[PDB]
């Protein structure tokens, strides 16, 4: 009667040691994580990026009969028979200087480059920078950086690229960030007198903070900052580590691409985007980077604008971007206060040569700070590793049978003989 | 002297292995978990619902002789004694209209309801809706469903509700998402001349972002859009997985609500806040769902406001409303622009036979897209399963003194004679 | 030839559990921690406190000529040879005042000058109500910070209860309809340092438990706009070492009972400030002698720029284990409405351009009744430690702590 008992309990101790043991094994194979949120305190952060553009593509004052003649219909300023849309909500003096460079009599077309028309018709930051100021000492133009994306010429400051070294901030605040005034120069705005599409009545800039790390995806990216005020950002770095598979799923291995030197996810965007249309339409867009030769405007009507949209909408597997491992991201709080003030209104309008509608209908300070002098970090860290499966697996395995790895051999040994 | 040292470690061996044993025992009762952030890439996003009400919560214009008579107290049109209140800084014409619809001299009243007055008086969205646009294609007002809220007749876009199916967006980016210019209509706000507790001075529009599975909740869960502005909302979908108890709080069954298909701690509140509005005052009202009759602006005044203060305060208790295990949520950061821009302001004014004043401080534009196309995912995982627990038991059991449940049951053998 | 194998098969197994042994003890000396995520509903959430300054320091109609002459300088009214700056751009009655009181012909405090001449809050709060109800200006506590005289609302000091709300949404929190008074600002006739374009508010919601820090912890909030403020409660208990950087005892400095971040700040500035010009700004607490204009001028100043540059090592200030911190989300409308813009400037007796430009509604309040927890939780506790050293033992070569003890009596025999 005793043998029963004995053979019961050890039949079902095995049944739990199975099935436990199968449990701690599948467990082990979902590769799991779990997440390690802290805060590090530091003396010093590195300043991020930052990448302003005007909603405006091009300045009306600097635009010839040649850009009329190649990119008119591109522009929306001419219509597809090389005329001028509706006349309606037309100032006299817009009108016929338009109507003047839109002669096209007798006219040899000059050559014509798409980024020669943006580099010179584009805002230039001489004009726009009003101000600028970094930890209470003074900045020039020079530390922005030409870059060309979708909206146009744009601007980076602290690009870090060019072999500049990076800026960095020993404290947080208002004060001790960057904090330029700029003129949006809302006089330079293509008249809009016919509704489109791509028709918009916005005025103001597009900031994008981001690492030097990763090249400015403003048109995705980007938010926006109003004329009139002065945009507090507050922002905090975070530095998140993340796990390849078959834990989590992120690129571990560079895969750096021919135009980009680090892996940023937006670098691997904007770089399937340039293959594509260097592949379908033998031409490149302003905003990408290489060697190849940019599109002409009947390129952009013909091939390249449909060869985008076709990508977006046709299939996502043809794009597929990993995230990267290490990624240092900024996250910003947004306040903003009126300006000017009475007290100052005059005094701007005079230092600047401007009416004071101008100046409160163009004038726009943004500051960028860091809220204190810590970062965060969030890691994904491995949830249960081989070491801890041998633990308990040999736990569970003493504690129902009390056997070893000798034990089964021994078993095997028997069965060799037998 | 062998056999002392023996037993002291034996001892003392079994001491150590009775604290740690209880101690990963007390671990386990406390049923402990830790969350797993990830952040997941995706081809596709499905849309959200867009709710938002107009600040303004009926028109002055469609305000009838009827509707002053009946509800103009609770409008704040009209005093207690159903008179015009101080006609201190009134423009002559628009208090000559006041005083005109309420004159009530030989007048028969008509039938009234709540919610006739409501969509009827409130501000229409074939009017507000200047533009639309959504991933670049225009939309209708007919996408737009009407939903009933404390701000009055409301709108949701992308509702998904009577059968239409959830949009999704292939790009990400301030253009690839909805794109509304509206007209908030301010020259049809309700008129101050007097000091009130209903009272307000804003204009604008109030949206919230939620999932099609919950109801709006505008009141509390609203952010405000100012007109003279494009307010773009760059959104980040968020996949939340909580845990049953005992490791959390969550809703483990469906919890059938007989107003809601779909529970969600939204749907929770109002069916709360009806079911007690229906059970002290037997009516709902407007913004309430369910097919209660309506209330009378004579029982607004005199029962439904006292009694859902009372059951803010007194009945804190009684409403409790548990957290749904798996929950998408919209994460959203704001920012501005300013329109009309000077090259476009005229073109605006001509375009909809308006003064440039109006466009000024009437128009806003509202652009919600996704940032990303990507969500991130927030789960509740259990920290210590019954599978850990056995395993680090029999681990310490057999460091410590080398036994099994064998070697327990071996030894209440030997006891047992 | 099968105790060979049995020989070889011992010696890994035993390699394989000094591995694994040392692997989990070295996971286990790294004292690593995940974090706990957690989601609390509440039927009552304690109200924070909510510090506001205007933006600027001091009205320009309270200054005097004792005033101008003492702190002429600091407050950049008056340059180095007592003479009024450029008349660019310069208000005819404005620039006949201060040279009136500039006359320095047959002609001080700190605390008192920004004390009398700060804006007061009986004069900016048009309208006050929290959860509905009516308040006062003596809700509002006075708190001196960089930016001037400040006011506190819910500071819970001195004795007072802290405020709870039991709703959430735009209607049930603090909400006050504010004049920033853009007449009172100082008139800026040429560029400076301190020369300022802005006007609005600065705001800093925080807990009781914490001192105001509003030039670096401030949002702002512009006239002519109905900004909402959703917050959400966050409690966050971290580790101390050898887990985490946390400081577990509080080690409460005198000014203050609590420990906070923001306290130990401003507690080092004020001990530099004394320790190098024995005298502290207007800002700092104790009962230390206030500095004069000229202490300001010749060692305040490049003091504390020289405090935050040379020596970054100096403050080594550690964060407390319990830390109560809001989350704040931002959006605007517009104010006043057209139906309502005449109302507001007859109320107040003003044009509606000054309401226009003056004329700010701030509404902070709860999103929801709840608050979130984010927890350090240890990942690798002895117990858990013990038990896989013992698994792990037991399992590839099937020994005991008595097992180790008798190998060490049998190798002591023979
Ligand atoms: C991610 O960044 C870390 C540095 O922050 C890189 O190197 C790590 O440096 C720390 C030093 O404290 C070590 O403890 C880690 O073991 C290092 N990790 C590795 C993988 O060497 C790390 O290499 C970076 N990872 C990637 C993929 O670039
Ligand atoms: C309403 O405002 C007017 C103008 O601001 C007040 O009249 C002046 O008030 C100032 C105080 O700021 C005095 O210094 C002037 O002497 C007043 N003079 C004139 C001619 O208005 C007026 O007192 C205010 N109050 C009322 C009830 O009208
Ligand atoms: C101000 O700018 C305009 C721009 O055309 C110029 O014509 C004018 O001469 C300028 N005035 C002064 C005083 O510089
Ligand atoms: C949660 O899962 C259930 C599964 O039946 C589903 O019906 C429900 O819609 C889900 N809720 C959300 C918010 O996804
Ligand atoms: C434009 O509005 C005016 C009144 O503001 C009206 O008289 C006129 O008929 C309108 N024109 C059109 C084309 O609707
Ligand atoms: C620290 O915070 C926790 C979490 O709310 C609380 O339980 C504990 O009492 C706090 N410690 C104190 C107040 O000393
Ligand atoms: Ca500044
Ligand atoms: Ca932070
Ligand atoms: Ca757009
Ligand atoms: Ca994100
Ligand atoms: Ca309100
Ligand atoms: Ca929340
Ligand atoms: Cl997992
Ligand atoms: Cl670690």
């Amino acid at each position: 009667l005793k043998r029963v008992v004995w053979a019961l309990c050890f039949m079902g101790s095995l049944a739990l040691l199975a099935l436990v043991c199968t449990n701690r094994i599948q467990y082990y194979f979902l590769y799991p994580h779990v997440t390690k949120l802290d805060e590090v305190a530091a003396t010093r952060l590195t300043f991020p990026a930052v990448t302003f553009c005007n909603l405006n593509e091009f300045r009306f004052s600097r635009v010839t009969k040649n850009d009329l003649y190649h990119a008119g219909e591109l522009l929306a300023l001419l219509n597809n028979r090389y005329e001028i849309p509706d006349t309606q909500t037309a100032d006299e003096k817009q009108l016929e200087i338009l109507q003047d460079k839109a002669n096209f009599r007798n006219f040899k077309p000059k050559p014509f480059n798409m980024l020669e028309f943006y580099d010179r018709a584009g805002h230039d930051i001489r004009e726009m920078l009003l101000s600028c100021f970094f930890r209470g000492e003074q900045c020039s133009p020079e530390d922005f950086k030409v870059v060309f994306t979708r909206y146009g010429k744009c601007y980076t400051f602290n690009a870090g690229q060019d072999g500049k070294p990076r800026l960095i901030t020993m404290k947080g605040g208002t004060g001790n960030g960057l904090e330029i005034m700029l003129d949006i120069q809302q006089d330079e705005y293509l008249p809009v007198w016919g509704e489109t599409d791509e028709t918009s009545f916005e005025a103001g800039i597009k900031v994008q903070i981001h690492s030097q790390d990763e090249p400015p995806l403003i048109d995705q990216l980007g938010f926006g900052v109003a004329p009139g005020f002065q945009t507090f950002v507050s922002c905090q770095e975070q530095r998140l580590i993340y796990l390849p598979p078959p834990w989590g799923d992120c690129k571990a291995t560079t895969g750096d691409s021919e135009f980009y030197d680090t892996y940023s996810i937006t670098a691997c965007r904007i770089d399937c985007e340039t293959r594509y249309l260097v592949e379908n339409c033998n031409c490149r867009m302003v905003h990408m980077p290489g060697d190849a030769p940019y599109c002409t405007p009947e390129q952009y009507k013909e091939c390249a604008d449909p060869a985008l949209d076709f990508l977006v909408e046709k299939d996502n597997e043809y794009c597929v971007c990993e995230m990267p491992c290490n990624v240092t991201r900024y996250g910003k709080e947004l306040s903003m206060v009126k300006i000017p003030s009475k007290a100052s209104a005059k005094y701007l309008a005079k230092k600047y040569n401007k009416s004071e509608q101008y100046i409160g209908e163009n004038i726009l300070v943004l500051d960028i700070f860091f809220e204190a002098l810590n970062y965060e970090t969030i890691e994904q860290k491995k949830a249960y590793e081989v070491a801890g499966l041998l633990g308990d697996i040999g736990g569970q395995m003493g504690l129902f049978i009390g056997a070893s790895i000798l034990t089964v051999l021994e078993l095997f040994d028997y069965a060799y003989e037998v």
